[PDB]
């Protein structure tokens, strides 16, 4: 503490300012917290505060003021779970950050997602976890290729192959919370495919869906 408690207090001020409209003062407050963090030799709180600052910039200045307070709260809780020497709270922080990553992927927000995955990487390369760092790469690849195939005009078979590729990777990793979102997205894709006249591509989707559901049940 000392400097780290000052950082936490400034983060409380920034969240108070964000929950009432003022985006410009919260940015300055987080900049002050970053200047304090450059004086405490941590290199793991400085990065998370820089992520919070850029989150203010991108999310807060535009219409989303409820997804910048989330980033600042995650940064504050990471810092305050470092002035208590707790590694059993960092894991729950990782769990909450990963659940919002999955919700961001499901919704479609690309500005929330980058901040959340940056925070998750910072937490997980500080917790000695690699079953939560391989899922991060799998979800990174899935989100990017999904954004491309939705920008361009590639066929339904390419989208199905993307879904099956990431499903097999997540099954080989064993994550279950990252596979229910994939099942939901595959159900949406199957709804779109059945709408189309194409056959022999819906039986494959249904079989994949059933196999992933059974493996989720077993997992
Ligand atoms: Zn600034
Ligand atoms: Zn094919």
């Amino acid at each position: 503490m000392e400097k780290l408690k000052e950082i936490v207090k400034h983060l409380e001020v920034a969240i108070k300012y964000l929950k009432e409209g003022k985006v410009d003062l919260a940015d300055l407050v987080v900049a002050d917290a970053i200047e304090l963090a450059k004086e405490a030799g941590d290199k793991a709180s400085l990065e998370i505060l820089k992520v919070a600052h850029k989150a203010i910039d991108t999310l807060g200045r535009e219409g989303k003021l409820e997804e910048a307070a989330k980033i600042v709260k995650y940064a504050k809780e990471y810092v305050e779970a470092k002035i208590k020497g707790d590694r059993e709270k960092l894991r729950e922080l990782l769990e909450k950050v990963k659940k919002d990553v999955l919700e961001a992927i499901k919704k479609g927000d690309e500005e929330f997602y980058e901040a959340l995955v940056k925070i998750a990487r910072i937490i997980a390369e500080d917790l000695g976890d690699e079953k939560s760092l391989k899922v991060l790469e799998a979800l990174e690849e899935f989100f990017k290729e999904w954004k491309r195939l939705e920008k361009e005009g590639k066929s339904l078979d390419e989208k199905l192959h993307l879904f099956l590729r990431v499903g097999e990777r997540l099954l080989e990793i064993g994550d279950k919370e990252s596979l229910e979102m994939l099942i939901e997205l595959l159900e949406e894709l199957a709804k779109e495919i059945k709408k189309a006249g194409n056959e022999e591509l819906l039986v494959r989707a249904e079989a994949a869906i059933k196999d992933i559901r059974k493996h989720i049940k077993e997992l």
